[PDB]
This record gives C-alpha cells, sequence and structure tokens, in this order.
C-alpha cells in the first residue's frame, strides 16, 4: 500500500517523523537512553572499545561519516569510516581495541558483510551492526545488533533507512558517551530531549514540500548540480547528491564547502545549481564566505537555511528556504528531508522512475 | 621563467618528472640505500599516523595509506585540512601529525599543524617543497620533495614528487620499526629507483594521448575509475582534468558503481580507467563490462602484463609498463596529467598561470 500517497518514495519520505521516533523509543527506558535495551554482551564490549571502524557502503557510508563527527565529539572514541567494497581487499592495520561497526538497511550487502567476515579473522574486540532486517547475516554474524525501525522500502532511493541509521548512530553516540564517562548525566539528558525533538522537526521539514515542488522546475534542463556542506553536513551533502544523481540521473556531486578553492569553482558558471545546506553552527561566516565565492561565478544558489541565520543569509537572486533544524544531533536529520524531497519532484520533472519494480 | 623550449610551463613540467622524482629519491638516500641517518626518535614513538592536506596533497596522503598500512604497518588515516580544522577531533596515542603541502604556506593545513601543538600528537612531520616556509619551521621533521617551481594551473610534479617522498617514508618506518625485512627494504628501493626510466616510458604516449583528446571536444562529463592504491589517483586524473578543461570529471571507486555513477553512463560518456597488473584485475574487469554495457566509451590505460585479458569493444587502450605497488601509482598519474594538458588545449582553455 502507498497509503493515498503518488509514489511509495514519497510515503517514505513521510514516514519518517514516525520512524525516527520509532527508533529513538526501542532504547528508551522510562524516557532515558539505556544500556539495558540493548544485548548484554554490549556493554563489555563497549568498555573494551577504544576505536570504532565504521564499514559501509553507499547511503549507510554516509550516515556512517556523518556520525564520525558525533562519535569523536560528543563520546571521544576515535572513529575511522571506510567503503566496503575498498576495505575488503585492502591490507590494513587494526587499532588494539577497535569495534567493527557495519551499517546496512537489508543485512545482505556482499561486501558490508565480507568485511565483517574478515574482521572476525583480525584484532577486533568485536562487531555491532546497525541494521533494519532482523534475521539477516549481518545481524546474525555480529556479536550485537542496534535495529532501526525504518520498516520496508520500495523507493528506488533509501529515505528513512537513512535518517533512521543517523538516529540509530546518536543514539550508540550516547551510550558510549555515557559508560566512558565522555559527557555529564545532565549533558546526556539534554541531548537525549534534543533526539526525541527531531520528530516534530522532520514534520516541520516536510511542511516545505510545496515550495520545492515549485523550485525544482528549475532543474528540468540541467545537467549538473552542486552540493555543498561543511562539518557534519558535508556528508549530508554527499547523501542529498546521491539521491539526486541515482533518482534524476543528473550529474550531482557534493564538495566541502572549504575546498571549492582547488577543484569545482572551476565547473561554476551561470547554468550551474548550487544546493547548499547552512546551519545554526560555528562555521556561519566561513560557508558565507565559500558561498560567496561561488555566488561570485554566477552559481544558482539553491539554499536551505536554519531560520535562526536566514537574516544573515543575503545572495542576490538565490532561493532561500529556512527552517528549524535543531543542534548538531537533530540538523542533520532535519536537513536531510529537503534534499530528499528535492530530489523527488526533480526526478519527477525529469519523468524518471521514483519507485523500484 | 624559461618554458626550456616546450610549449607550455606545464607541458615543461610534466617533462621534469623524471628529474623530479629522481632528485627526491636521491636527497633521502645514503649510498643507493634507505637509512636513518639522512626524529629517529619520533617514528620509535609513531603508533598511529594522522595525514592532513588538501587538494592533490590531499590525493597523494590517500595513496599513501595504502603503503602505510600494508607495508608499514601503521594505521593511518588521512583528512582533508579545512575539515579536521574545524573539527572537535579525538587524537589516538602515539599519532603523528603529517602534513603535506607544495608551498609550506597552505592556510588550512598550516593552521592545522599549529592546532596540533595543543593535542596528544607525538609531534610533527611535513613534506613540503618550499624550505624555509612556515610549515617546514613550524613541523619536527621536514621531508622535502625536489619539486622545484610550478607555473602551470595543474599541479603535475609536486603531486609525483610527494607519492614518491611518502613512499620514502613509508620504507623509513618500515625500517624502523622492522615491520619488512632488510631484503624487502632493498627490492622497494630498487622499485622507486626504477621509476624514473618507466615515467620516462609513459611521456611517450605524449603523442598517442594527444590523438585520444579529440574525443572529449564536445564532451561536459567524464568518469575516472579506479580501486585500491589507484582510486585517488583516479581522483587526481578528475582533479587535473575539471580543473584545465572544466569538464565534469569524477572519480569513483570502480567497486561502487552499483550506485548512483552507474546511472549517469550513457554512449557520449567516457571512462577513464587505470588497469594495474595487480590482484584485483578479475573485478576491476567486471567493473568495467557493466560500465561497457551501458554504452560508455571506455578509455583505458593498462599495465602491458595485463593487457592481453583486456577486450572491450570500441574502447581505447595504451599500454605501458608500470611496476608494481610503488612505482605504478606514480607511473599511471603520467598519462592523466598528458590527457588533461591536451584536453584543455582542444577546449581552448588556459594552462598556463599569468
Amino acid at each position: 500500500s502507498k497509503d493515498g500517497y503518488k509514489h511509495y518514495m514519497l510515503k517514505e519520505i513521510y514516514e519518517q517523523p514516525e520512524a525516527v521516533s520509532n527508533t529513538i523509543l526501542a532504547s528508551l527506558a522510562d524516557g532515558e537512553i539505556s544500556l539495558d535495551s540493548f544485548d548484554k554482551r554490549a556493554k563489555e564490549l563497549f568498555e573494551k572499545t577504544k576505536h570504532i571502524c565504521i564499514v559501509a557502503c553507499g547511503t549507510s557510508y554516509n550516515a556512517g561519516m556523518t556520525a564520525k563527527y558525533w562519535i569523536e565529539k560528543y563520546a571521544k572514541v576515535p572513529c575511522s569510516v571506510e567503503i566496503a567494497s575498498e576495505i575488503r581487499y585492502r591490507d590494513n592495520v587494526v587499532v588494539d581495541g577497535s569495534l567493527f561497526v557495519s551499517i546496512s538497511q537489508s543485512g545482505e550487502t556482499a561486501d558490508t558483510l565480507e568485511s565483517l567476515r574478515k574482521s572476525k579473522k583480525q584484532n577486533y574486540v568485536g562487531s555491532m551492526c546497525i541494521c533494519n532486517v532482523p534475521n539477516s547475516s549481518l545481524v546474525r554474524e555480529s556479536d550485537i545488533a542496534f535495529m532501526t525501525k525504518a520498516g520496508v522500502e520500495i523507493g528506488v532511493a533509501s529515505t528513512k533507512a537513512f535518517t533512521t541509521q543517523l538516529v540509530a548512530l546518536a543514539i550508540f553516540t550516547l551510550v558510549i558517551a555515557k559508560l566512558k564517562n565522555s559527557l555529564t548525566d545532565q549533558q546526556i539528558a539534554k541531548y537525549t530531549e534534543e533526539l526525541k525533538n527531531i520528530r516534530a522537526l522532520v514534520m516541520g521539514a516536510l511542511k516545505l514540500d510545496t515550495e520545492i515542488d515549485q523550485i525544482s522546475e528549475y532543474f528540468s534542463d540541467k545537467e549538473h548540480t552542486i552540493f555543498l556542506g561543511r562539518g557534519l553536513y558535508y556528508p549530508i551533502a554527499i547523501e542529498g547528491a546521491l539521491k539526486l544523481k541515482e533518482i534524476s540521473y543528473i550529474h550531482a556531486e557534493a564538495y566541502p564547502s572549504g575546498e571549492l578553492k582547488h577543484g569545482p569553482l572551476a565547473l561554476v558558471d551561470k547554468n550551474m545549481p548550487i544546493v547548499a545546506v547552512v546551519p545554526n553552527d560555528e562555521l556561519l561566516d566561513k560557508t558565507l564566505s565559500n558561498l560567496q565565492e561561488v555566488h561570485a561565478r554566477g552559481g544558482k544558489l539553491i539554499l536551505f537555511v536554519d531560520k535562526a541565520v536566514k537574516e544573515r543569509v543575503n545572495f542576490d537572486n538565490s532561493i532561500v528556504l529556512e527552517l528549524d533544524a535543531g543542534h548538531d544531533f537533530s540538523a542533520p536529520v532535519v536537513f536531510t528531508i529537503p534534499l530528499q524531497l528535492l530530489s523527488y519532484h526533480v526526478a519527477i520533472i525529469k519523468g524518471t522512475d521514483v519507485d523500484q519494480p
């Protein structure tokens, strides 16, 4: 069933508030993030963890990249993130006390699954899967499984699997943080409340649907797009580009906003759409400065901006949609939504398939 | 200011690469051998290596990572300087901060080094080309490339010499940590020395590549493919083509077409791929097959020892002897540099800085 939506992909984008909130709920006990909701081996395994090794592919790899910022900053555990089809065949070294974390919607992704199998002959303390399908090879073969509650996906692009993977990784960050005393019980509580507030913010984000539909006409004759973000939002930009590419077949590519200097300024002219995410954080002034460079070349700026910075965002002839995105934990998820909607509508404009067979 | 008889500074710089490579090795040899007298204190304390850089130097770092983990067996991470600079990061115990930069003045990289002094690194090392640069001055050890001066728009000899310095570093650290036998150090040392002739063999393709570049005249996209070591080499290729021809060139790890990158392939789409003589040939060949079935125009730079297994109707194949893990990454970069130069000339774009 599409539940009245025009396409399954659009239904799934609209299930995200429920999905996000179901994922959080499953790890709570009395509204607090609880270690008791995890498998009971989990704690011993986390006490031994000194390094976290995230392996995944595609959208799940983009989630992992986002999570590394959170893990290092809040849990203070070093984190590396690697593409499964590369680590699988590479002759790598495993830090002592390394936890192997895989991320997968289906739990059957070949390269990820085979990276897990290889890891069992290496120096890891153990494995954890962030997965959506219980009773999948990845869940069975890992020591512990944190389950997302995304339900099933028929959209060509994954939507709710990505946001729920982000939320699971945020919850994991706080569990680790607490166990290793990286955060006070009061910080844990403040960031837990921020995760709970995601549902309302995601729903707000979904309000931009109609305006994003109107904007998407701009893309009908376009064969390139550039996505921009910094920090946590770089991987969010990469995920946005992946959706656009995957279902509209536009050559969409993401760049960390600080790196335009060398490569991508060259590509920007007056026919080039630039989609950027401009959050309420420490790096606003850098980002506005990077955006200026791009504006200077005639790029068509399409900006999704947190309401708290919109007054500071002024570019002649840009398009600016504003929203409340919250802080470090919520904003990466919230800003994803517009990008999913963008890719949905541009796909319709191009007449490409949004749903799978 | 001399073009040395070449038509452009960039062409000249491409052709200085044999000299620059060999000069970079020389400055780190002692009687043709990797010795430490040519600091040993830090490397002893180093348990993890953190490479920080941007653009081309970052792509050199990404290649070196494969080497360092495989041969030196030291865990290594590479990060883009403008991100690590502002990120709340955690430093593993025993981490060596390694920066890479031609000028030694790159703001993001320089500030990352300054930030690192307040963190838990055992010390720093530069891989730099300008002695008396902030990065040289402020690092504990410097490993000098001998790239001379660049005036081309795209960096050519900065990149190859950075790779060679990083290979040398790998072997130094490997010896000191006893990760390889003296006989393996000797053999890989010979491999680096052999680069000069292999790079000269590659420069002979200049004319053929000129004929090929004809294909790119009306193209606005290109995809670059590589696996393992050769993925960052593909990224470097893409960076050059984009930077000087303004084509929308993008590199992908050949294992990850199985997402969107396959959707972008049609029959008017050049696919530039590096095909080395390594264990991954079978999977690279499968990857190329799928790209081929969707109408991609394959353009393949291929090691001679595997050219017999490369058979695609309507593809363009240039073969060369590229050697093994240390030399081939540097050898395969040469044709991609040459490609971007010629394509730029075909697009009427500029190859040289004013």
